[PDB]
């Protein structure tokens, strides 16, 4: 009303302080004898007493804290109170989440922990007397005063001067005396303000909510010794500003680091083999030195915190440090410390700045570039270098070569516009409430004149009305040329309140020039180039952030040390000092070029350098002269000239300039570089990934290399940053792979974490002048509770306490609420009744939007943000009514859920069309919207006093016609309320409606002091309070009202139609929880709850939900909707920030034809005429824009037009799987529900009622509710009341500116996708998921063959641009090319990807030859490859013939608006046909040249067989009685890739033969099986095809981290394609993935004889290939078998064991442990890979140690290489590929081309190659060692010349070239015979491939050199992970050789090769120059394992949307 409670502006003693000397003898104060204080000196004179002063008053706070010599009781009664109306509350919740979550809960007090109890009842104590004294002290009014002087037990003292003296007796501290703002006085004899009081009850009350919020969870990560133990943290810290006064919190400023260090040590606890940087630890331990040097207990404190052992406990810790808080600020040494810090004096090195802003201007310019396509410098210029060629071409835009010819002159050039400055229209989007300085003649003059009060701050809005605005050209224009003058150059600075540093380090505040001046660059900085840069997160909301928070790979102590992300965070010294001209000067420079006036953004360090600084709060001490401030009395209150600095200027600019130092200093290594740039602070993530340690030291090596690279990058950085005069501490900090810090929120392992102790420990604080009301309160616990749900796993400790800490409150309003100025117990006479289960469970319940007063519906933890208050509540509280166990509950669901609607009025209209969604109801008058209305009112009743003509023409505008657009609006019949309002805003009343709004609360009342308003505000609120609390007591009218609907969203609908007169436009949606309802889990039956269909969603977690936060977790992600949001993460202004108004209109014109048409002509005549009247008109009409899409979530202008955002923590949503691709069948009319919120609802509500559970689950969803699952329309609306935009605004406009068959659908994202990724933006969902709203039936090889086409036409464009014009040389190459580039790059992208694995199209990539997949679900990688192969299939058709692109007729489609597309593509038709048509030159580039410039432009049952059956090497064994144990040879292991080639026409595995070689010999009938690990079916599938009248059972082990699926399902195993698409065999199929697959344990067989007796299969068979890598694993399945077996395998039935010669030889033999009737094992080669332990148990079911040992020496791993190579050779010999139709082998040759493409060749030589394969089956030998020079050449070039190649072996090229290198010469080894080839490559392949690096000077720069035989740089290869690929070239040779014979290496031919396809290097450069003769026979010992000294790339962490 008048002044504030908790705290606002700092603490500053001085005021307490000069009162004790005018009080004291008269020591005389300074000049503060004008203020009133004779009152409390009438206090202190009447009561005399005695004060401390300061240092000790923050001692005697101390002691005060947790005392027990004190008083309790109000405290006990008061938290009994709080617990019994919980409990009630509770009840509500109770049913909540018991039906929701299916785990019951029960209140638990929290008297439970007893002396936990104890300690906070006397904070309670405390805190309450201290909330009276905070409301006594804070209230203007007698009556207030009376009233709480009655309530509290207090009387009221009547002073002579007329001041009332209260006193009061209050339990903690006895007797106290309380006049204006001053407190206090005997018993503890005490002086304190409102400022130190306050500050003080902030204390008590965080330690008071952050006990309570923790002492009693569900989840008990707490106990009452913890608490003691935080309690002891308290104590301590007590003891330290006991000891000393405000001194103390130098240590405290040392807590939080110290918690941070903690921190640090737990997360690096995680992956324990990390070094530990020594640099932070130790410089901690020396603060705690010099700290105990002053004031030891800081020792203890340190201690016992590193003492905690939780995460939990410490970061609650970290989570306050701010209790026991607060000193106060001495702002003359801040103001020296400050002055000084500018003052510096600073090394700087210029053309290093230089060079930094030539790199940005050549950044922002290939942006353009490659957005526009247009150069943006000037033609005037000198006819060199790049830039004639470039921008008369309008494309040079070089390469490496001319970019290292042009120096760094970048930032040397004529550069133009590009930006245009947005049209700042509406206050909004410049001003905000802050304040700033009045200008220099004033404020001197203020100096001047009254000198003993500081001079205050003139609101930014009341400047803003009181001065004529800004012309935003003149403005930047004059201040570019000429500057500012000198009468603007002031700032202000106020202590900023919370720092807790005893410096202060002030916040600032302008003159309002230069107010403006900081605004509107700030802007273009964060409009424009912002986002030309990734980290700097600014602009981002909040999902962008958390994204950005995933930018920190962090984690995973599951794969360990295999990839790892090193974290450095910086800070400065004071950032926002240092800063400097001579640095800032030429980056700030090249932004001014930019932004259409050079020299404008570089003039900040220059006003600095000419303005005035100084303080505010002292201006007694300031003398004037010559326009100057002088200090006089020498303490530096204020001064002349500045060398920059003060915090909020240019952040964002500055910010840049930093961020680009790093991006310059992150080429230095190429280590993976990424950041997040907050303003000052900033971390720097450091990417690097190993490739399979092996001895353990590596890992100590090698992550000592990685500390080595870190530290290497952060010195550059320090002497970089160095340059630019920033200092850099060694002190501040950095963490291994775990932890991260940002802006204070931590990061933990790979996890976010909010504070809870914080959010909690704000609770009851009120915002700033607020005061706490019955809406405000409960709005504080409601927003700050829903921020706790929201980064919090399960959103529930949420809920529990929001109930708590809101009936907490409740109470606290109940004993007084200062709107109603007297107590709510005194209060019932006056109002209905206020005590009842109504008016409790509605002031914490019931939302506003139903239209009681505040705090959420509990439904809104679950979607958070969601576009339907309405449906949210009510469909929440219906359902709490369905799932009442309890009367009152329904009583209250009706009661709730039918509000009174008051009668239509078009006022209210007016009110609900200024916000959609709403309802008229009996209340609803809220401080906000009347204060609205109040400041509407006073505004428009004043429009002669505006001195502003944006302003005043808007002020009359709204006062004539506001009317006619109500009207106009209201009648429009289908009633569009979206529309109504975009339209609303989109008028130039847009103006209006951002200034009335722009006035925040208090500010407002602070601002409506502008007129009369006074008295009237006040009484107001008074009004609204009475008003609300009236309609609770009136909602007191218990199940008086109505039933308990039918699917409240109909009834919504329904309310919303008796709300208003009409039905609506549908502009309601269901949301989740009535229409999903609760959960049906899979596990169980879930068979009535089939429907069939699909109406089912569904969600994977595989490992389930059991402990999070405690890893990353596996699967990718799910944020939520697309579009942005306001940013609630921080304060500036940034709300409205979004859509000026001439974007708007333009929108709502880009809307017209969806749901109007130009046919309806009068909404729409209106509509352009609208955009006439902002602009002029620009029409040319629209028509064929027809647009099917949904008018509910999706119109909108620009802004959120989105479903949701998941409110979670990231946590359960990385152990969850969302999937859609289930629900394709409510495709129907493409009709209401939100995709968004159902897919965010099912992962909540999963890991809410999952909890935990580790035997991991899977989760249905079926729509419960069919009635109002509610099918849409198409209304499209027109009406008219025959309306005109009036009042022509070109003046504003002058004023306000600065002049700113499915083939189609194949081309047309194809195109769309060429054109967009060559502009480098959004990936996201244009390519979809199947049929859309732009509807379709087929989707083909239509769809492929158009995708092509317009893909194609996309390079054709992005090809004239790429390359020079002059060169011309066979365009085919050039398109081909490019297009090549985009394949590839779309094979890599996911969301086509997916869209790739399920549906038809993978048919027609499935009718091309390939190859299948392995992986399960089939991970992006055989995707890419699938795809890939398909596309060079049909791009291979291209290479040799022409392109035609059938159809021709371009459908255009409504998801493409403006010229984006259409421009390009017409040109591109034209581009193709005169482009890829000549393979020649002509006339072409004349049209080339003229249309690029036109372009940027323009933007101005298979058949089958036999197969292989091999040989069983058979170990027949028994088992009788006694064991004679363990003699056994344990076999030696080599890995061998031989054989594992020598398959050939392999299917995803040959263990395909190996079961046919089993099932063969061993001679087994099987009717029907069961295949368990298979891993893409592919036993599976052999089983099925081999016995055609098979059934079987399969299962996989759920291989998911690997694959990002995007809305779908991991699919079927990919081996059953083998079948022709009919799996009808195979019963498990297609549904596979929904079950327990997981083998480990049990579940999985209750499941098996689940499917047993039910499809009566009767399993005659098992097979397992389990591939072991876990004894206890495998122990465990041992076990589960030892179960289930003869309860599932029939009478004569079969298994098999897939089992390691190590491991049965090992421990515990699984041969031992399942014994049935007759028992063997087996190894079968002519499949078996060479040299192979492994073996194949068996059992039909239904000495012997020596004979064993006998068959383990007959065992293959034993036998040697001759065993191992004439094996091989027998199988060479055997035909592999046989009965295997072509559909699944690979084309044998596009397998070697796009080998040879895999290994780093050109196509067009793979292709060259691949031919001379065709053509010379006969000499293949001299092909292979073809492959092997072309691939060397191609990769390490023994020949060339150039300056400087180093290390050209850099691990991957090498590794690759190694690997060929064995592959083929194992194959080779294998035709040519040679065995030392293949000893030598064994002995490879184990250990070492070497690679001997050197590079020789021949001049011309120097040649390159690589060997084995001879000693260089060794990057010598080592191969583990390799034998697949070694396999693909084993497989690809033998597949081309076709059983052909094979004739000499014939080295003419080798020559012919080599010469033909490379430059004409020879056998020579080969045989001795550099290259692999060694591998005729020659080789070298190991040397290094150094490719496991790892690399860096970067990480790829996956969610969806923003
Ligand atoms: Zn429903
Ligand atoms: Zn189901």
């Amino acid at each position: 009303n008048h002044a504030d409670y908790n705290l606002n502006s700092p603490l500053i003693s001085d005021d307490i302080d000069n009162l004790i000397r005018k009080f004291n003898s008269l020591p005389i104060p300074s000049m503060w004898d004008s203020k009133n204080w004779d009152g409390v000196l009438e206090m202190l004179t009447s009561c005399q007493a005695n004060p401390i002063s300061t240092s000790q008053m923050h001692k005697w706070m101390g002691s005060w804290l947790m005392s027990d010599n004190h008083d309790a009781s109000q405290g006990y009664s008061f938290l009994h109170e709080v617990d019994k109306e919980a409990e009630i509350t509770f009840d509500v919740v109770e049913t909540f989440i018991r039906g929701w979550g299916n785990k019951p809960i029960e209140y638990i007090k929290k008297e439970r922990w007893t002396d936990s109890f104890k300690i906070l009842a006397y904070l309670c104590q405390k805190f309450l007397d201290l909330h009276k004294l905070t409301l006594i002290l804070n209230a203007v009014s007698e009556v207030e005063l009376l009233n709480l002087a009655r309530t509290f037990k207090g009387k009221v003292r009547r002073s002579s001067h007329g001041t009332n003296i209260c006193r009061i007796r209050v339990p903690s501290l006895g007797p106290t005396f309380i006049s204006e703002g001053w407190a206090y006085f005997k018993k503890l004899d005490i002086l304190m303000d409102r400022n130190f009081l306050l500050m003080v009850k902030d204390v008590i009350i965080g330690r008071m909510q952050t006990v309570l919020s923790m002492v009693c969870r569900i989840d008990n990560l707490f106990s009452e010794q913890d608490i003691f133990s935080l309690l002891n943290i308290y104590r301590i810290g007590d003891k330290i500003v006991e000891r000393q006064g405000n001194f103390s919190y130098d240590l405290i400023k040392m807590v939080e680091p110290i918690c941070n260090l903690k921190l640090m040590k737990l997360a690096r606890e995680s992956r324990p083999l990390v070094p530990q940087f020594p640099h932070f630890e130790n410089h901690i331990k020396t603060s705690v030195d010099e700290g105990a040097k002053i004031d030891r207990g800081i020792r203890f404190l340190h201690d016992q915190i590193m003492s905690v052992k939780t995460v939990d406990l410490t970061l609650v810790i970290y989570g306050s440090f701010r209790h026991w808080g607060h000193p106060f600020i001495d702002y003359y040494t801040g103001l020296e410390k400050l002055h000084s810090q500018v003052t510096m004096k600073k090394d700087i090195d210029v053309s290093y700045a230089k060079a930094l802003a030539s790199d940005l201007a050549r950044i922002v310019l290939f942006q353009q570039f490659n957005d526009h396509k247009k150069w943006f410098v000037n033609g005037d210029l000198l006819p060199h270098d790049h830039p004639f060629k470039s921008h008369v071409k309008e494309n040079t835009w070089p390469t490496a070569a001319q970019v290292q010819d042009f120096g760094d002159k970048w930032h040397e050039l004529p550069l133009i516009k590009c930006f245009e400055i947005p049209d700042l229209l509406d206050p909004s989007i410049i001003y905000s409430d802050k304040s700033h300085s009045m200008n220099r003649s004033e404020v001197l003059k203020h100096v001047r004149m009254n000198p003993n009060t500081p001079i205050p701050s003139k609101k930014v809005l009341q400047t803003m009305l009181d001065t004529k605005a800004t012309n935003w050209k003149e403005f930047l224009k004059e201040i570019d040329e000429k500057g500012l003058d000198d009468d603007d150059l002031i700032i202000g600075l106020k202590g900023k309140e919370r720092e807790l540093k005893l410096a202060g380090r002030f916040f600032s505040l302008m003159s309002w020039k230069l107010r403006e001046y900081f605004v509107i660059t700030e802007y273009l900085i964060k409009t424009h180039f912002v986002p030309m840069f990734k980290g700097l997160t600014m602009a981002d909301d909040l999902t962008a952030v958390i994204k950005k928070m995933l930018d920190s790979s962090s984690g995973q102590g599951l794969k360990s040390y295999e990839a790892i992300c090193i974290a450095n965070h910086i800070d400065y010294e004071k950032w926002n000092n240092h800063q400097r001209k001579l640095s800032n000067g030429p980056v700030f420079r090249v932004m001014g070029q930019f932004l259409g006036y050079p020299s404008l953004i570089e003039r900040t360090h220059e006003f600095f350098e000419k303005s005035l600084i100084y303080y505010n709060g002292r201006p007694d001490l300031m003398r004037v002269h010559n326009n100057t401030l002088i200090n006089s009395t020498s303490q530096r209150v204020c001064w002349q000239g500045q060398e920059g600095g003060l915090e909020g200027l240019r952040q964002k600019g500055w910010t840049i300039l930093n961020l680009l130092v790093i991006q310059r200093e992150a080429k230095i290594r190429n280590t993976a570089v990424k950041v997040l740039a907050q303003g000052d602070n900033q971390v720097i993530c450091t990417q690097y990934k190993t490739k399979k340690s092996r001895n353990v030291v590596e890992l100590q090596g090698a992550l000592n290399q990685m500390v080595s690279n870190n530290e290497k990058i952060m010195t550059a950085i320090k002497i970089g940053t160095g340059k630019l005069g920033l200092l850099i501490n060694d002190d501040e900090t950095m963490q291994s792979a775990d932890y991260l810090n940002y802006g204070k929120i931590p990061i933990f392992r790979g996890v976010i974490r909010g504070l809870e102790t914080k959010r909690w420990s704000r609770v009851t604080c009120v915002t700033n002048d607020q005061i706490p009301t019955c809406a405000n309160i409960m709005s504080s616990v409601s927003t700050n509770a829903l921020t706790v749900a929201h980064f919090a796993e399960n959103p529930i400790n949420a809920m529990i306490q929001y109930n708590y800490f809101g009936t907490f409150a409740r109470l606290l309003l109940m004993m007084h609420d200062p709107a109603l100025r007297q107590s709510l117990y005194e209060v019932q006479d006056k109002i209905p009744g206020l005590h009842s289960s109504t008016f409790k469970y509605a002031m914490l319940y019931l939302d506003p939007s139903i239209g009681g007063v505040s705090g959420m519906s509990l439904s809104r933890f679950l979607i958070r943000a969601f576009p339907d208050p309405v449906t949210e509540s009510l469909s929440f509280w219906r359902f709490i009514h369905v799932h009442a166990r309890s009367e009152h509950l329904k009583e209250m669901s009706a009661v709730f859920g039918n509000p009174e609607i008051a009668k239509f009025r078009i006022t209210h209209i007016d009110k609900l069309v200024e916000d959609p969604t709403s309802l008229n109801i009996a209340m609803g008058m809220s401080p906000a919207n009347l204060l609205k209305t109040e400041v509407k009112k006073c505004l428009i009743e004043s429009r002669q006093t505006i001195r502003n003509q944006v302003i005043k023409d808007a002020t009359i505008y709204l006062y004539h016609e506001e009317d006619r657009l109500r009207s106009f609006l209201w009648s429009i019949n289908p009633l569009f309320p979206r529309f109504l309002s975009e339209f609303k805003s989109g008028t130039f009343l847009g103006v209006a409606d951002g200034l009335i709004s722009l006035f925040q609360n208090s500010r407002t009342i602070r601002n409506s002091f502008k007129k009369k308003y006074h008295r009237e505000l006040d009484d107001l609120i008074v009004r609204s309070e009475v008003s609300s609390l009236t309609h609770l007591g009136k909602l007191h009218l218990r199940r008086g009202s109505c039933k308990m609907w039918t699917c409240s969203a109909t009834h919504a609908d329904t309310l919303r139609y008796k709300s208003w007169g009409r039905t609506v436009i549908g502009t309601t949606v269901p949301h989740p929880l009535e229409m999903l309802g609760p959960q049906h889990r899979k596990e169980t039956p879930c068979a009535p709850c089939n429907t069939s269909g699909f109406n089912y969603v569904s969600v994977h977690c595989p490992d389930g939900i059991h402990d999070v936060f405690s890893s990353r977790g596996p699967l990718p992600a799910y944020l939520g909707s697309k579009t942005s949001e306001s940013t609630s993460i921080l304060q500036p202004w940034e709300r409205e920030s979004k859509v000026p108004l001439i974007k708007r209109a333009t929108r709502l014109r880009d809307a017209i034809s969806w749901f109007v048409e130009p046919d309806s002509k009068l909404a729409m005549t209106i509509l352009s005429n609208i955009h006439s009247l902002t602009g002029e008109e620009w029409t040319k009409r629209q028509h064929g824009f027809k647009r099917t899409g949904s008018a509910l979530h999706r119109f909108s202008t620009s802004r959120m037009s989105h479903g949701g955002f998941a409110s979670q923590s990231t946590a359960a949503l990385t152990r969850l799987m969302a999937t859609t691709d289930t629900m394709r069948d409510l495709g129907d009319q493409n009709f209401d529900f939100l995709f968004q919120a159902t897919l965010l609802y099912a992962q909540i509500t999963t890991t809410v009622a999952r909890d935990g559970w580790i035997t991991s689950c899977t989760d249905h969803y079926h729509i419960a509710c069919k009635s109002c699952l509610r099918p849409i329309e198409e209304i499209t609306l027109d009406s008219s009341m025959d309306y005109t935009p009036p009042d022509v605004s070109h003046v504003l406009k002058t004023w306000r500116n600065g002049e700113g068959q499915s083939y189609q659908v194949g081309r047309c994202i194809g195109f769309l996708y060429g054109d967009l990724a060559y502009r480098k933006s959004t990936h996201a969902e244009d390519s979809s998921l199947f049929p859309l709203s732009i509807q379709g039936r087929i989707r083909g090889r239509g769809f492929l063959k158009g995708l092509l086409d317009g893909l194609m036409r996309a390079s054709c464009c992005q090809v004239i641009h790429r390359r020079s014009l002059a060169h011309l040389k066979r365009p085919a190459n050039a398109v081909y090319g490019g297009l090549i580039y985009l394949i590839d790059k779309l094979s890599v992208s996911p969301p086509f990807l997916s869209l790739t694995r399920s549906g038809p199209i993978r048919d027609e990539l499935e009718t091309i030859p390939h190859k299948i997949p392995t992986s399960y679900p089939t991970s992006n990688r055989d995707m890419g490859v699938i795809v890939r192969n398909y596309f060079k299939y049909q791009c291979r058709l291209i290479e040799k013939g022409k392109y035609r692109s059938h159809y021709s007729q371009l459908w255009l489609f409504s998801d493409v608006l403006s010229i984006d597309f259409i421009g390009p593509f017409s040109i591109s038709t034209t581009l193709l046909q005169i482009l890829y048509k000549p393979f020649l030159s002509g006339k072409d580039k004349n049209e080339l040249r003229e249309l690029a410039n036109l372009s940027s432009l323009l933007r101005s049952y298979p058949p089958w067989g036999r197969e292989s059956r091999g040989t069983i090497t058979t170990i027949p064994v028994y088992y009788t009685t006694t064991p004679y144990p363990k003699m056994l040879e344990m076999p030696p292991r080599i890995q061998n890739p031989l054989l594992s080639g020598i398959r050939l026409g392999q299917l995803p595995t040959g263990a395909h033969y190996k079961i046919r070689s089993i099932l063969h010999g061993m001679g087994i009938h099987y009717r029907d099986f069961l295949s368990c690990g298979d891993g893409s079916g592919g036993m599976t599938a052999a089983l099925l095809r081999e016995n055609v009248h098979s059934r079987g059972i399969f299962n996989s082990l759920l291989e998911l981290s690997g694959s990002v699926m995007r809305g779908a399902s991991p699919e079927p195993p990919s081996a059953l394609e083998t079948l022709g698409g009919d799996k009808s065999r195979c019963v498990n199929g297609e549904t596979c993935w929904e079950y327990p697959s997981d083998l480990c344990d049990p579940r999985t067989w209750d499941y098996f004889l689940r499917l047993k007796a039910g499809l009566g299969l009767q399993i005659d068979l098992i097979v397992m290939d389990m591939e072991v890598r876990d004894s206890s694993t495998s122990l465990k399945i041992e076990t589960n078998v030892r179960n289930y077996v003869h309860r599932i395998l029939d009478e004569q039935g079969v298994l098999i064991y897939k089992t390691y010669g190590t491991y049965i030889c090992e421990s515990e033999k699984n041969a031992v442990t399942i014994l049935g009737p007759m028992f063997k094992t087996v190894d079968l080669v002519q499949t078996e890979f060479s040299s192979s332990q492994t073996s194949e148990v068996y059992m039909v079911c239904k000495p012997d140690w020596s004979s064993i040992n006998e068959s383990w020496k007959n065992l293959y791993a034993f036998q040697s290489s001759e065993q191992e190579f004439a094996r091989a050779k027998k199988v060479s010999t055997y035909f592999t590929l046989t009965g295997i139709p072509s559909q699944f082998i690979p084309d044998p040759f596009v397998n070697i081309e796009t080998m040879l493409q895999i290994f780093g060749v050109p196509t067009g030589v793979s292709h060259a190659a691949a031919l001379k394969s065709s053509d010379r089956p006969a000499d293949l030998l001299t092909i292979s060692l073809f492959y092997m020079a072309i691939i060397s050449y191609y990769n390490i070039n023994h020949i060339r010349v150039g300056p400087i190649p180093p290390n050209p072996p850099s691990d991957g090229i090498a590794q690759n070239v190694g690997i060929a290198i064995t592959g083929i010469s194992f194959w080779l080894s294998l035709m040519e015979k040679d065995i030392p080839l293949y000893q030598q490559c064994l002995a490879v392949i184990q250990q070492s491939f070497p690679i001997r690096w050197e590079a020789v000077s021949v001049k011309g720069g120097y040649k390159q050199k690589w060997s084995t035989r001879g000693d260089g740089l060794p990057k010598d290869t080592r191969i583990s992970d390799s034998l697949a690929p070694i396999g693909n070239w084993i497989r690809s040779l033998e597949l081309v050789r076709n059983q052909v014979r094979l004739n000499p290496f014939n080295e003419i031919l080798f020559n012919q090769l080599c010469r033909t396809v490379d430059n004409h290097l020879k056998w020579s450069n080969l045989r001795r120059n550099t290259g692999m003769i060694e591998w005729i026979n020659r080789r070298i010992s190991k040397e290094d394992r150094s490719i496991l000294m790892l690399k860096s790339d970067l990480h790829e962490e996956n969610s969806w949307r923003d």
